[PDB]
């Protein structure tokens, strides 16, 4: 209901949003990405649903930082198209107290990178200490839970304690929460080609025809 642009205070309001709201808005947006349809807000607590929605598709519009934020947007959503995908199966918990597969094509060195670490992962029984498809899944399910390369808060969380176990040999060095940090950070990056891969495959099979 309130004005798209109106002067109140001393500054200019986007449909009733501050600048701190229309920041906040946006570091959410690229950590979280879209909510799909509707979701669970720090700043933006005292706005109510009738004016979010009138944000979105005016910021929607927007879009077609321009290309990042694009990106980041669509990035999410496959993340989580992906997630649930296996969601059921799975479960909610990395180690309590299995499926998960992302198809690239063999276009990144995912399939190859599987193979070899799901070997060793049976042939030694150690499924949570030697890192493979299954930590990606849970890394996968990490970044949205918790949000975009938010390595810490995906660590703390027991949820997803399965990504700290391939790394209780280097707890003692002083590094020790950055090699992990930066292990997945190159992980992810991997995960992301093939998240998009994938994507770009299953819309050319359709050979652009709804």
């Amino acid at each position: 209901l309130p004005p798209l642009l109106a002067r109140v205070g001393g500054n200019i309001e986007v449909l009733g949003f501050n600048a701190r709201q229309r920041k906040a808005f946006l570091n959410a947006i690229m950590r979280y990405g879209m909510p799909p349809q509707d979701a669970f807000v720090r700043d933006l607590r005292g706005k109510s649903e009738k004016e979010f929605k009138a944000y979105v598709s005016l910021f929607m519009r927007h879009l077609c930082s321009r290309q990042h934020v694009l990106t980041r947007i669509g990035v999410m959503s496959l993340i989580r198209k992906k997630v649930q995908e296996f969601e059921h199966v799975n479960g909610r918990w990395s180690m309590p107290e299995f499926m998960f597969n992302i198809a690239d094509g063999g276009f990144t060195e995912l399939h190859s990178l599987w193979q070899n670490e799901e070997r060793a992962a049976t042939v030694t029984k150690k499924t949570y200490e030697i890192w493979h498809r299954r930590h990606d899944y849970w890394l996968l399910a990490g970044i949205i839970n918790h949000g975009y390369a938010r390595w810490q808060d995906i660590q703390n969380d027991p949820r997803y304690a399965i990504l700290n176990e391939p790394f209780k040999g280097e707890m003692n060095r002083g590094n020790f929460l950055e090699i992990k940090n930066k292990f997945l950070a190159r992980r992810f990056k991997l995960l992301e080609q093939a998240l998009v891969i994938e994507e770009q495959l299953r819309r050319a099979a359709y050979l652009n025809m709804s």
